[PDB]
Parts: C-alpha cells; structure tokens; sequence
C-alpha cells in the first residue's frame, strides 16, 4: 500500500 501511494502521488 505505502509503495502504491507514493508512486500514485
Ligand atoms: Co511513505
């Protein structure tokens, strides 16, 4: 989750 969000942002 953390990873997904960092890249999305
Ligand atoms: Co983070």
């Amino acid at each position: 989750l953390a990873e997904a969000l960092h890249h999305a942002l």
